[PDB]
């Protein structure tokens, strides 16, 4: 199989799940297979925080200090003296992956275990948020904890984009941000041809966990709903971006 040539290349466990929107055709490795969402979780998060605002009620402006800010923050350590916008805090952890602005989102929507009972109301019963960053980046084998499949980010993030848990403005919002993300240029982009939008969230975390959910709008035609995981044994492991770009592209030709 091609992607377990990949898996022997680049010494990784994939998960992988692709919806063909036109057709109902899919492509799936490893499918209901645990891995720690870690930002990709971003994407459904501000998700919920479309649902539960108006887009008006997005120019709320959130102040916060040095101690809201965790590890990585692009976006956020520029402007603690004005604060942010809500509709600012998801343009930054959607599309820098900004990790205090999706602590500050995850806050205003009544944090992890709100959005959970979220997510398990627009039929997500698979993907398990527990923890604000930093913690959620690490995630043994074996445990639940803030983890979710390629089957359930999506079939979640489809419903959101694509469906109905969400209006059409509020989707285009969504997709805006997801499809002008700066962060995943060398995974699933990577691996579909230059000129296609794709619209995407990626993450990464420990044992080498690298991950990318995507739309991908296809030469007409319906788009393609995609979500590669990946993950390694040792907790200090490294990723390699080109696992996702070439899983990326055998999906492409199963589909094709
Ligand atoms: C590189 C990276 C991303 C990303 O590419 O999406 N997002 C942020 C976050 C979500 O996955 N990851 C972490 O905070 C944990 C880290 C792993 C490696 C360095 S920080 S920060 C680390």
């Amino acid at each position: 199989d091609d992607f377990a040539k990949l898996e022997e290349q680049f010494d990784a466990k994939l998960g992988i799940f692709a919806l063909d929107t036109g057709t109902n055709r899919t492509v799936a490795y490893r499918p209901d297979e645990r891995f720690a969402f870690a930002s990709t979780i971003k994407a459904l998060t501000v998700g919920v925080l479309l649902q539960q605002k108006s887009i008006e009620d997005l120019n709320q402006r959130i102040t916060y200090t040095r101690d809201d800010l965790v590890n990585y923050n692009p976006i956020t350590e520029k402007h603690v003296d004005t604060g942010m916008t809500l509709k600012e805090l998801a343009d930054a952890s959607l599309r820098y992956s900004d990790n205090a602005a999706q602590n500050l989102i995850l806050k205003q929507i009544g944090g992890p275990e709100s959005l959970k009972k979220e997510l398990r109301k627009i039929g997500d019963e698979v993907t398990n948020p527990e923890r604000f960053h930093p913690e959620l980046n690490e995630v043994n084998p074996g445990e639940t904890q803030d983890t979710s499949t390629a089957r359930a980010l999506v079939t979640s993030l489809r419903a959101f984009a694509l469906e109905d848990k969400l209006p059409s403005e509020k989707r285009e919002l969504l997709i805006d941000w997801m499809k002008r993300n700066t962060t995943g240029d060398a995974l699933i982009r990577a691996g579909v041809p230059d000129g296609w939008e794709v619209a995407d969230k990626t993450g990464a975390a420990s044992y080498g966990t690298r991950n990318d959910i995507a739309i991908i709008w296809p030469p007409k035609g319906d788009p393609v709903v995609l979500a590669v995981l990946s993950s390694r044994d040792k907790k200090d492991a490294k990723y390699d971006d080109k696992l996702i770009a070439e899983a990326t592209k055998v999906v492409m030709k199963a589909l094709n």
